[PDB]
């Protein structure tokens, strides 16, 4: 009998029946090329090139150096969750409802009222989440990528292998909000970070309000810097957001940045 996918027991159970059937070279290597197609046709639905490459190299990074990883990814390739190859990425945003900012869209937005305002009444907030699609199509919701080498960049990292993990072992977070417990989804991606060397804050419960405030903050200053790296195509940056948070596909090309 396995634990509930909400407890905390759940993360080790993930792992003890992960370890039973490895991943070979050839099974990892077939996954590898998988997520290598998974993250190349996410393109339509990602802010930009740089965000697509993040993605790829962070997943591709946790499969080759992150034991934990390969064994939460063989978990669910044979026990009937989420092969990890199946899943595509996006970057959907939503309107804060608690800011003053005054726009009818996310495609509305400027560069200037994103950074005129601190965390508590930043104009939009990114989805992070393990959703299905129409087709019932796993897909992963998170953060635009902030800039390489920046502060911000382990902490998004480990928060996108929380968002896969979600789908790739079918764990939970607390049912309740906790300052004391992790759940076993965000136990699992601690593991991974703390095995790739992903420097993220050591906190207690996935609720916490240092959490809370630390994940808020990590956000508003991705976006931003996401949005400076398109500061010439301004208007495209944001229209692009907009498309791809109404859920439809943008240039796979990216062609709306084109020189
Ligand atoms: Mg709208
Ligand atoms: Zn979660």
């Amino acid at each position: 009998i396995a634990p509930n996918r909400a407890e905390n027991a759940y993360a080790d159970y993930v792992l003890d029946i992960g370890k039973r059937i490895p991943l070979s070279a050839a099974d990892l290597s077939n996954v590898y090329e998988s997520v290598i197609r998974a993250v190349h046709d996410s393109r339509s639905r990602l802010i930009d090139q740089h965000t697509v490459d993040m993605i790829g190299n962070t997943v591709l990074d946790a499969l080759s150096r992150s034991q934990t990883f390969r064994d939460a990814v063989s978990y669910g390739i044979h026990n009937e969750k989420v092969h990890i190859g199946c899943i595509k990425y996006r970057n959907e945003y939503e309107l804060n409802e608690e800011s003053s900012v005054k726009i009818d869209d996310i495609q509305s937005l400027t560069c200037n009222e994103l950074y005129e305002y601190d965390v508590g009444q930043e104009p939009i907030f990114p989805i992070c989440e393990a959703g299905e699609n129409d087709n019932e199509e796993p897909y992963v919701s998170f953060s635009v990528a902030p800039d390489t080498d920046s502060y911000e960049m382990p902490s998004w990292q480990e928060g996108l292998i929380h968002e896969i993990i979600h789908h790739v072992t079918g764990s939970s977070d607390p049912s309740g909000d906790s300052n004391i417990e992790l759940g076993p989804t965000e136990i699992l991606a601690r593991r991974v970070a703390q095995e790739l060397g992903w420097s993220v804050p050591d906190f207690k419960g996935y609720a916490e309000p240092e959490r809370e405030a630390h994940l808020r903050l990590r956000n508003l200053n991705a976006l931003r810097q996401a949005a400076m790296r398109h500061e010439e195509n301004e208007r495209a940056f944001f229209e692009r957001l907009g498309t791809i948070s109404d859920r439809y596909e943008a240039s796979p090309d990216f062609t709306e940045y084109s020189a």
